[PDB]
């Protein structure tokens, strides 16, 4: 069919208002078509495209594909976390970020290592519905708060998928509007699509009970997905995680080139008081976003979710017998993460997840690989906080 | 043999095999950090780093499908990344044409989220058929927000008052401006918290994002302030008052980097046939999702559907700092009725803190330069310093608006 | 004339004489030179009003204008209910004019709403909003949630320990034990679902319960201390750092009150016919919507508001609160409100309006509601004191009335701004 | 003796007789038969107290309990300064007990701070904080900025035109034209640099200026209207949607007031020797710091607070505001405060404390400061009315007193939270 034609001929056919057998040649043709519309057609010459596996990308991850964008991947490690060691991949183009995180890791290792805990777990979706009157939306809120109402909604939600297991609902009214926050674990997937499908069936079951209910939007921004929101900071979203470590005074001096007292003075007055003066919600840290973003790009995550996933409060305190040691913790209530689906279906992304031992589904305990990866992120963020904060104090 | 191979390093490393260098590290003849300088070529430094790393992993074959060969590590080494074991391919798709200020743009988007490019492209089509979009840059200046301490809050009050006088601001401006060509200090903004004093330095930065530049100007500026006030302590050159890579109302209100607005009118027929919904439905969803819903969620600056998706994809493609998506995605999306019978859709996106550049950082790498070249904004603009960065900022905001149109249409049609 | 301090103290210590036998000057002499500090004047001097008079005379000597208190009234006020309950070092009272806005037509009833203010035009403006609602068929309201909160901060040795405590509180058995201890402290103390938040080794625990018709702070605080005492039995290394760790949150702006509610969460609504908007409010439905969106939503959003998506709910909350013996400082959270306005009816020319206020902190028993003047204003509304046959119904009704009066005030001021003066 | 309606009406319409020649019962007879509208009572009745009396009588017969107003007082109060200035449809006044905390040792002076509250122990607790400050060698304060704001929203045809108007206001020549129009309205008006914000075709414009010793709302609003009139001459397509588009921001929580200031921005501080912390506050510096960090910074942070990094600033702000004739609804923003506690001295055993309050909205002229009782409390502090020679000094001084009294309250409540019980 298309194999017996040439490159010039197939371009002539689509131009004339009128399929291809190999994925890489389809990319090549799309690149040549695009060149015709650019002022500099030679601009694509150093954008690569050759010998990348487009089979896993077409239809699943990307459209109108013209190549790929290489992001340098460095390793910060070993990170000593919950009695294990992790070599953490970090895809970035910011100078010194991987070296600085690496120093944070070294400080943590010498201090006995870090311990972390996952405090909560459940991706959310927050549709907006409308009723004729505020008295009607109030009725629906009351009904969703009975055990009988919650049970029928749970049955409908949980029918859509193996890992669909609905947790306590959260609701807010604004006149005749009602926002409904559905939360559920989702195996090792980040869970956006799963929870959305569950939410649609739950909302259709709710329609049966309340026929005058309009479903205005399956996402009414009450989730909240990929925008700053106090609701994510307070209620959590995805994995809520806490990590901690004590850095001996000697290590703060030799490795970090500062003191425990100076580190505490900067953290309080930068990460708490300064974030406070700037009007931050959830941004009580130095640069958690750098680490989250770098790990996310390396590990096939949705990097747009660094908006909520980077929420972090970094606290530093005096510790030990002489009160000269550095206690540090990071608390990240809304880490949106997964080891199956999305960009984690791609082979290079899986290489980075494999380094950490979290690639794919955990067959023995659904959701444990994603939980582990969240812990690693929170741990690596803490390393980053240590090093950069030390650089600022000194 | 161990000690024979050590003598060959002293003369060089090219005359030893991979295995002999690795054996030299494992037995402690040579420390692992000394491989950076000794090994000549960059790709063989990456290869030996990988092989050393692989034997430490629970799965030795983990890095099999992580590519590393035939990539330009020369630009990456000592500038963009360290402990490099390879690189991560992010698919690039193209959305366009985007009809913006009488130009057409083919917008590159680096993402792994399915249908994002296709959806954004459909937004672009509704905009093209509506007569195009128009944007303006409203403000420009990267910031840095150090925190200094004085012994008493009365002293910090003294310093703030001095910085607010015409005379004092002039002396600080001169020290700041001396560091760079583009460094031109705008009006200072300060907040006291007791004896803490937070000073927000703001300055244009040519076509660079400007973080490093404004930081150098800040250090020398605070050096001159130290002369007028010896008891002042420089606690941290960033005291989170910038604010960089964290959510902050100050960025939303004062702006950071490029503040931008974009707008378009989409005829009713284009809303029906291209977007598969009505103007009345789009407006009802925008109000109750992007305003009221974001309000009920306690959002500062997140009055949009999915601005972050587009900001992130363009940023990765175009060599930006993708972590700056935190502040750069700040956006309010507004929809209202338009035209004679209120049946046309007016849309605007306003994004007060797009942090962006076309020189420096990831924009120094060649694949990223290719994507910047597509848009006609690669490198520095010689005739008009800052114009390439301002143009990219306008493309981001316009592409965001096309994204909002498409996703909001899909939510309205349910 | 005043005799020496020694004789005066013997007359003071004598049971059959007391302070009644001493002069104002002699009382003032004993204070000036210790023996009596000043705060013991209340528990010594014959009458409350004389104690105030003495206090005013002492204060006046200290001031740079001795006649400063001349027009600060004090005589013939019922101080007996104020002493040891509502106020200390009392030198008098501050008259706040009270107007009446109504009838407020709400849930098929009519209310005459008292309002204590010094802002010109507030009561008349609110009365105009009431008239518009009344001619539109009236307002409807619903209490969506009810529970005063306290948000202590406790610390464990490590974050891992605080996580253990969070998880234990989340089990049915752990919560049951804590609920038992909380609920044992009072007949109204009925602990609802807990929300907790970790920050390192800190653990913030938000206790929520109804509290009859009382605002409930004192009662919830008592419940909380007993619950934390019980939690310490299971976790002996837990330090209670503060019974309030600002997680409640009380009298400070906080997203948590907006999102979770605090006290009473209420919604009110009404439809104003097109004609009524023109005749009473001197504007149009179309114009009110456009101002509401671009001021109360978009303007509030550009200013970086959490919970402040309204025009002047604070004006109404404060005036009703002062009038009705509420804690006026709680206007900070009680003012939280989103005001919404859209087109309604066959024509799509009628004005739908709603006010949602998630954190009205209110009560008809305790605190300032113990005083007779503020009880007269509660009596107007039919909500004074406890409702015996339905505990909490009076405070619920008062929250409904606040939300409804806020909506009246929203209608009127938004019409004024739309009509350009 | 009560006459028929028609006879009563001739007397009412007789210009040398009027309502004075009718009985209360006859005026009420006329009102119930719809001859006189109830709102017109104000200008028909001679004495204002009598107007209040008849309004109450009409009101009582509408209430579920007719005797509900018995203990709402009304007699012998000066309604002359209230009627058509501070309140409408007046049925009496509401006594709020006034207590006094002090001496507050602030900027080498001593203040006797008046506080109108119904919360038990607030005055005594604030008084204890004052004592700790006084024995610690005093507090020092500075007004860091000063200017009331108004934040109108205007609409242009397109976002491109709103952008044009913004750029025009930012030129030195365009600003000058606007500043001339603004400053022409009042001798105190001095327009500072303009802050602006776009949302599509909306433009929010934040006018800021001093206002003498007035709080300044009506003055700034007058100057805003004149300034936008001038702006309309250069951009006649501009539509002035609302003179307040919530960008001020007045009486709602808003990050803009926190970050930019509104009214007076003030900072206060003091060092409390360890000995005073022990004897007055019953605790240690170490314990107070740990509570302050984890409650007022971390707790407020976990609650998602903007500007509420304090314990009970609103308690003190509200009490002084009611006493001193301020607008108590402005406590919403005026309570914005960050309280910071730090170790000081050679063994880290003294307590550095500071409160920073960026948006104190305050005045000593106009509004409720026109009433005599409120003026008595202003006279107490030596700040009543206008400062002739140094305009603004009285309002500034009151703002410093509010910030310092807040710091006193923070000291005392935080010490009580730190010790326990
Ligand atoms: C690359 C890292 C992340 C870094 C470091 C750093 O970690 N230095 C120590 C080091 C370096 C190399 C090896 C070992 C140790 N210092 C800075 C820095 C700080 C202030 C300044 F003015 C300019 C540069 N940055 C960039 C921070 C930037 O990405 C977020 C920052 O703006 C967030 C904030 O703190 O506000
Ligand atoms: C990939 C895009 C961005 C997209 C679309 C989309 O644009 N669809 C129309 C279309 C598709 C294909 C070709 C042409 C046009 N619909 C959804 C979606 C919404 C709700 C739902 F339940 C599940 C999927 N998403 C994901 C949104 C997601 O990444 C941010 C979203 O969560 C932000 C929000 O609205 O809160
Ligand atoms: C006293 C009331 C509350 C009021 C009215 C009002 O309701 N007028 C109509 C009316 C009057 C009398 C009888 C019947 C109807 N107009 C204003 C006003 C607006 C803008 C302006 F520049 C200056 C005065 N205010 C003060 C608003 C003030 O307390 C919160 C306001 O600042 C909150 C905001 O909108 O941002
Ligand atoms: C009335 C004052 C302000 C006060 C005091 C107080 O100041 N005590 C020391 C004292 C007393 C008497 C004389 C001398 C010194 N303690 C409490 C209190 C704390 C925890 C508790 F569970 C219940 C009561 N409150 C009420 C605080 C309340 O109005 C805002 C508070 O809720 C704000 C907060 O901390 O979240």
């Amino acid at each position: 069919g298309a194999k017996f034609l040439s490159d010039a001929e197939i371009i002539q056919l689509v131009n004339a208002k009128h399929l291809i057998e190999t994925h890489e040649r389809g990319v090549s043709i799309r690149r040549q078509l695009l060149s015709k519309k650019l002022s500099e057609p030679s601009s694509l010459q150093y954008l690569p495209y050759r010998d990348y596996n487009y089979s896993l990308v077409m239809g699943a991850c990307c459209e109108n594909v013209i190549g790929y964008m290489p992001i340098p991947v460095g390793v910060a490690g070993p990170l000593c976390l919950d009695e294990k060691e992790f070599q953490v991949p970090m895809a970035t183009t910011e100078g010194c970020l991987v070296a600085s995180t690496n120093r944070g890791c070294r400080a943590i290792g010498l201090g006995g290592g870090a311990s972390s805990r996952v405090l909560a777990d459940g991706m959310t979706r927050g549709p907006v519905v409308r009723l004729p009157r505020a008295c009607d939306s109030a009725e629906v809120k009351a009904w969703l708060e009975t055990s009988e109402g919650f049970a029928v909604i749970k049955e409908a939600f949980d029918s859509t998928s193996r890992f669909a297991r609905l947790q306590k609902l959260h609701t807010s009214i604004a006149g005749r509007n009602l926002y409904i926050r559905f939360q559920s674990r989702s195996g090792d997937a980040m869970g956006m699509n799963m929870i959305s499908k569950g939410t649609e069936k739950a909302l259709s079951k709710l329609h049966e009970y309340f026929p005058e209910m309009q479903i205005l939007a399956v996402s009414g921004n009450y989730c909240t997905d990929k925008k700053p929101a106090a609701i994510n900071w307070i209620e959590g979203r995805g994995k809520s995680v806490v990590c901690e470590a004590v850095i001996p005074a000697k290590v703060v001096r030799e490795v970090l080139k500062t003191t425990t007292e100076a580190m505490i003075e900067v953290n309080i007055n930068k990460n708490l008081v300064g974030s406070a003066m700037a009007g931050s919600i959830g941004g009580y840290n130095a640069h958690a976003a750098n680490i989250v973003t770098a790990i996310y790009i390396a590990c096939g995550q949705d990097a747009a979710q660094n908006v909520g996933s980077s929420n972090c409060i970094t606290l530093m305190e005096a510790s030990g017998p002489t009160n000269e040691d550095l206690y540090i913790s990071c608390t990240m209530p809304s880490i949106e993460i997964g080891t199956v689906g999305g960009g984690t279906n791609l082979l290079p992304q899986q290489a980075c997840l494999q380094m950490l031992g979290v690639q794919g589904a955990c067959k023995d305990n659904p959701g444990e690989n994603a939980r582990q990866l969240a812990r690693i992120v929170c741990g690596t963020v803490m390393a980053g906080e240590l090093s950069l904060m030390a650089a600022l104090a000194a």
